């Protein structure tokens, strides 16, 4: 019942108490694990992964009502070893996402340090997974901007909490990209481009959103909801931005568009959202010199939209189509 390698993993079943020692994961192999219903993983160890051609997911963990207890140690992806610049859209093969958590329980206290590009994906769920107290660092991708496509989390799963998280990064802290049931509480992002529902792609339906509590310095972007132009049969509905501190932000406070990949730009019609409102405690946006506030570029969007506790200051205003939707009451104009 402990995994001193990637062979050892395989070996797990039947263990209620599962002991993650450090090793290093060869090049050519993955870690997966499979534990026991409701079983508990303690991490006594890191891991450390050498550079490697495969694709992700280089760590995948799958099981039912986990109890993941990280003791804060690090998954190592050795990032800088692949990071050129380019990220996942072209020049060095990134393996991504470099770890892949499914099932259902809770995962705690634990790192992952620079990897590749992706770090975490999210999904899918079999009831609900909770990841508290994780850091995501990839500050050293910052060095000569070759870290890309460092997504802290990717989200396509129900019934999912993220909170008390860090993540340090040069894309997305959370990218929402489907489901329903959604929470990223108490989260501190830096240095990526802060917190998004999409790119939405076609058929992909992300519902009922809380983003609470977080903080958001030193990114391309504060919040975001965006949807591919030629999506169809896609949608976002119900997202509550409540209690979030976002500052240094260099191109947008807030941009909701169904332009995508362009951030404004004949928005498209066939990914609506609806029912996007920022209430409860302030949320607080403060824009760099050259920034926009708020952009609303809507092709289909519906429903009265209460931005009453949004605040965003500095830069320039951006413009609002929101189509079919109301927005009200804040502070951004
Ligand atoms: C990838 O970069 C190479 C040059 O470094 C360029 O030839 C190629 O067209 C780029 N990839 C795509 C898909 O455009
Ligand atoms: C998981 O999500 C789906 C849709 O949200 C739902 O039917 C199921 O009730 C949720 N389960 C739990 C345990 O929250
Ligand atoms: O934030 C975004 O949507 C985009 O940021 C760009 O810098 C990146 O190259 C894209 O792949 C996408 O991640
Ligand atoms: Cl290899
Ligand atoms: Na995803």
């Amino acid at each position: 019942c402990t995994v001193k390698s990637v062979d050892d993993a395989k070996d797990i079943a039947g263990c209620s108490a599962v002991t993650l020692n450090g090793f290093t994961v060869p090049a050519g192999n993955t870690l997966v694990l499979n534990p026991d219903k409701g079983a508990t993983v303690t991490m006594a160890g890191d891991i450390t992964f050498a550079k490697t051609t495969l694709d992700g997911p280089l760590f995948t963990i799958d099981g039912t009502g986990i109890n993941f207890v990280g003791a804060d140690h690090i998954f190592d992806g050795n990032g800088a070893l692949y990071w050129d610049g380019k990220g996942t859209n072209n020049g060095t093969h990134k393996p991504h996402p470099f770890l892949k958590i499914k099932g259902s329980g809770t995962y705690k206290k634990f790192e992952v340090l620079n990897s590749p590009a992706q770090a975490i994906s999210v999904g899918p769920t079999d009831a609900h997974l909770t990841l508290d107290g994780i850091t995501v660092d990839d500050f050293a991708g910052d060095t000569k901007n070759l870290g890309h496509n460092t997504d802290g989390f990717d989200v396509s799963a129900n019934n999912v909490t993220i909170q008390n998280c860090i993540v340090k990064n040069q894309d997305d802290c959370i990218a929402i990209n489907d489901g329903n049931n959604i929470r990223f509480e108490n989260n501190q992002c830096s240095g990526g481009h802060g917190i998004s529902i999409g790119s939405i792609a076609t058929g992909k339906h992300v519902s009922n959103v809380v983003i609470k509590g977080n903080t958001v310095t030193r990114s391309m972007y504060g919040v975001r909801i965006k949807a591919q132009r030629t999506a169809t049969s896609a949608s976002v509905s119900g997202v509550t931005y409540d209690a979030n501190t976002i500052s240094g932000i260099a191109k947008y406070g807030v941009l909701i568009s169904q332009s995508y990949p362009d951030d404004v730009g004949n928005p498209g019609t066939g990914a609506p959202f609806s029912d996007v409102n920022f209430t409860g405690g302030a949320t607080t946006i403060k824009v760099n010199n050259a920034a926009t506030r708020v952009t609303v570029e809507c092709g289909n969007c519906s429903g009265n939209w209460n931005w009453s506790q949004l605040t965003v200051t500095g830069g320039k205003a951006g413009t609002i189509k929101s189509d079919k939707a109301k927005i009200t009451g804040g502070q951004y104009l």
